[PDB]
């Protein structure tokens, strides 16, 4: 069921109450301790990522250790793929939670303007222009999850076979929804290299962290220093 | 025409008169200076990459400054794709163009065995098991050359168009040559993510430089220190 | 001087009971939730570093903005120096503040084996070979803390003067305590280059996150994966 | 003996002509070719480095394998240390062997400005303010050369022993040459961590390669496919 993929994708997508609420500030968590925020949002993100994977057919039938291995190897790219696709809605930017979100400047003043340019140019814009739908996105993420190159896999050949079945379905799906675009399938697959190197840069540069800034760092450190000697 | 790409592949390949010349040696030059000998080796492989690119249909039709951009953006992966495939003939190392064979334990030379094993497992090992031919290898490198994401391109849309004509022909080729492998075309394309990340790791470990420079440098060092 | 710095090393770090809790039960909180758990663990460790810094003579008399700068510049080296010295007792892996022994094989399984081995050979064994004592360790860390090369300092010269006071006192201590080892003082300082490069490699490898986050994450993963759909 | 080392640094102490030929252009090599230019050097630098090391007492006495491993473990820091001291005579710039001056502007333009500025503020400026002399520089370099943490050497102990002889000598030097400044020995030694991190960053960020500029890349690259 190429739907059980799209379904898993749609069953994890952020609502419109976290887009709204956070946009104006109608959410709780009172922005006062931004040491919690990143942590809480991180745990929620991780939780939802695991739920999404368990819904991917055959994933849970994989060995325990291998499931952990695949998640540790793809979580980064799986997250980048999602927010890039959600960013199709914003004008020249990335979407996280609060009223549209981070623009180039914020990224620029954060020192990561160059990788921000890469995300918009290689992912967001490309997804928007060929109008990647949520079913194709779900399939690409599943292909990412079923990464046969992951180190430690008890049986990489099994992971590769599940990957084959996933993209075999994506090809049929494309062949049915866009007969006019015979090269759509390949085009989809040809976004994975960009996802790979962008994923590596965001990792090595801690993209998202630097976006937040270093003032909260100085703030919490200051709080420790004003701790009662 | 996937055959015009297949031809560009063979032409730029050694004539076994160079292969012998190293995996069997034959340097009618005798190594002497190190850093200079290394650059000459680099200049050599670099020029052969440019020769190859010129023989790729339409490449030379793109604006000159864009050709340079695509070259500076893909040289790294293009060379890795070349020796990873050529290394299918051997059992446990990477076979360089200059015929030189660099084993694993000997290559790792307590310095780059990590990415070295990645080349064997993610690229070399996979290419051998599926037995991709020079035509498929050629099309994959052509796809890599025609990278529409290359920063600074004046017309990404035209590079993308050229890229599409290539994998469309690659797909037709695969479905005609290997009738009973419907997922072969996709499997070929799915090695690009690996090539992309290995490409990056080879840059931060000067994999190349060391691969073609530690011997000339160690030789130099031994005479100097004698 | 030497005595106040030694007192700083001894104060925050031990109680035969602390090294207890995390290495045979007799511990609370039970690992369950991911990110927030590790963030609290990190917060605690960093605080111990701040309390220590505040006990080093003159550090507190510097502008608050400079204390923050020095802490941001040296925290990673200050911590590695601490656990590296604590590990001279064993010949396998490293001992954490909680006295728990992280074995060599755990570092290699986590993909940080090469850097872990550097800590072992360049710091742990070297400290063991010369039997570096706690006074000398504290002085080296104080020197690392007063790093005049830190960017943004309002007055690097004052930080440099605080550094020289520390190493002038360290040298007197060594020559008085170990008169038969004339090159001891230099040998102590010559471990700083190693601490520097190891410090940088630990950052690029996310050494610290893996040290406190790898286990709680896999536990969370393995539990949710086999749990009821 | 380090004036045999200071004589080792003087046996190559960038003469005079070499500086006027480059700090003007009265040098052959017709600055027409690039690859050839940057290459004649680094080969010349490597040669001068190896000859410098052979003159360091006891080095040539180590097993051959240990010698090459020490040289390849330290060449980067050895080179950075040398042009840093030589640049004391210049402001916000660096001087290479031939009198080739590289200003920080070129570094910030190529994307390696922060590392270039670390060389200026952590090495050059420090060396200048304390007036580090060539003998002290030669000893710091000998210490870096005898790096006992170097991987794969047959006897780390023997290397650290040679390292101790060097710094014991450096301390003696400082005490008698500068009796009025007791912290000088330590100060010299405390420039080593900075040299360590700078060397690593220079390698990580392809320092030298980026200083060449991108134009000479597009140059002969445009040449290769613009043949005649
Ligand atoms: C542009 C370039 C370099 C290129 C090296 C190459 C291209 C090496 C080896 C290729 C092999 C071994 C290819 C194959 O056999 O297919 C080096 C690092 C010297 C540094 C200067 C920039
Ligand atoms: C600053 C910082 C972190 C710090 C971790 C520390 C400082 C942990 C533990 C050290 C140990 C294990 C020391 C010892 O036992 O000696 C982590 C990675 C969470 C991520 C956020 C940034």
């Amino acid at each position: 069921p190429v739907e059980r993929i799209l379904e898993a994708e749609l069953a994890v997508e952020p609502k419109t109450e976290t887009y709204v609420e956070a946009n104006m500030g109608l959410n709780p968590s009172s922005p006062n301790d931004p040491v919690t925020n990143i942590c809480q949002a991180a745990d929620k993100q991780l939780f939802t990522l695991v739920e999404w994977a368990k819904r991917i057919p055959h994933f849970s039938e994989l060995p325990l250790d291998d499931q952990v291995i695949l998640l540790r190897a793809g979580w980064n790219e799986l997250l980048i793929a999602s927010f890039s696709h959600r960013s199709i809605a914003v004008k020249d930017g990335i979407l996280l939670a609060t009223g549209l979100h981070v623009h180039r400047n914020s990224a620029h003043s954060a020192g990561v303007g160059a990788i921000f340019d890469r995300v918009l140019t290689e992912l967001v814009s490309k997804m928007r222009d060929m109008q990647m739908d949520k079913t194709e996105l779900g399939c690409l993420r599943a292909i990412v999850l079923f990464n046969p190159d992951s180190k430690g896999l008890s049986n990489p050949a099994e992971v590769e076979a599940l990957r084959e079945k996933v993209y075999a379905s994506l090809e049929a799906y494309c062949k049915h929804k866009y007969p006019e675009q015979p090269g759509r399938f390949a085009k989809l697959l040809l976004r994975l290299p960009a996802l790979r190197s962008i994923g590596l840069k965001c990792l090595e540069h801690l993209f998202f962290f630097k976006l937040i800034g270093d003032t909260p760092i100085d703030t919490f450190l200051m709080e420790m220093l004003e701790a009662p000697h």
